[PDB]
């Protein structure tokens, strides 16, 4: 249900707008992206290794067993399936419904990856990922492992296939989205906040400071829409934002909401994935897309 703070809030969904579950039996949902080709949004379960798939027409059907503990999802300029995986410490790629994984990051400067968590597609079409410590610090979350790099970063990854970790300066890096401006927000779950970033051109980064904090609970995945709006999870749902970081309003859940994404046969709908359950509302927006 929806807590407006503001009256423009209201626009932003069709009237008699409600979040309702789509379905339940998942023990930590996360990661969802909706894949066009495949009429369908993918979402794991990273505390069960698997992913599934929600179709347009509603129907719930496994995706992959065992996953290796994937976690966040997007899609690559090419309309490509990228996940971070956990368990293999890596983000991979796959092109096709059932096709092989293919590792596309899987190491920097001869180390390991610590277990990247969340990914999106960035205007000039690099990849950006954040490498927190959950994947390997949690054993109900991958397949365990020791962590090799000096901190937790953010990384680019060019499509050119070039690596760098631009952003070291966060404590837990965690959902990632880009703005209209092309600079990029970046949630903390060590700090509890969620920061931002100009990027001057070609994976170099200045830190801005602390565009906003969400109570309860904190922001893990996050997105933007096409008018720039900011769409954060939080502990009692998803709160809305305008793009300088203040309230508009709230989509309310029973649990906490740890990630999100516009979907659906319009572009129109928000997947939100919460805790043991996956819900959906049909709101009069669409995804920022470049
Ligand atoms: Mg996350």
């Amino acid at each position: 249900t929806l807590r407006a703070a503001r009256p423009e809030f209201l626009d932003l969904f069709p009237a008699g707008a409600e979040a309702r579950r789509l379905a339940d039996g998942f023990t930590w949902t996360e990661g969802p992206v909706y894949v066009p080709a495949r009429s369908a949004v993918i979402f794991s379960d990273v505390r069960q290794n698997r992913t599934w798939a929600w179709s347009d027409d509603g129907q719930l059907s496994p995706e992959m067993h065992p996953s290796h503990h994937q976690n966040g999802h997007c899609l690559n300029k090419q309309g490509h399936l990228i996940a971070c995986s956990h368990g293999l410490r890596r983000l991979e790629r796959q092109r096709e419904p059932g096709g092989e994984w293919e590792s596309i990051a899987d190491s920097f400067e001869g180390k390991k990856l610590n277990s990247p968590n969340d990914v999106c597609l960035a205007p000039d079409g690099s990849l950006w990922f954040s490498d927190p410590t959950y994947g390997i610090d949690k054993p109900e979350e991958g397949y365990g492992g020791e962590m090799e790099l000096p901190g937790r970063w953010v990384f680019r990854l060019a499509p050119d296939g070039t690596l760098s970790a631009p952003i070291r300066d966060r404590v837990k890096p965690n959902g990632l989205a880009f703005l209209p401006s092309g600079n990029l927000l970046v949630s903390d779950t060590g700090d509890n906040a969620t920061h931002r970033y100009c990027l001057n051109a070609r994976g170099e980064t200045e830190y801005q400071g602390v565009h906003f904090t969400v109570e309860p609970g904190k922001t893990d995945g996050l997105r933007v829409d096409a008018g720039g709006l900011i769409w954060a999870s939080a502990g009692d749902g998803v709160h809305v934002l305008t793009p300088d970081g203040d309230e508009l309003g709230r989509v309310l859940t029973p649990q906490t909401t740890s990630n999100l994404c516009f979907g659906g046969p319009e572009g129109r709908t928000l997947y939100m994935t919460v805790s043991t359950e996956f819900w959906s509302i049909e709101t009069n927006v669409r995804g920022l897309e470049h």
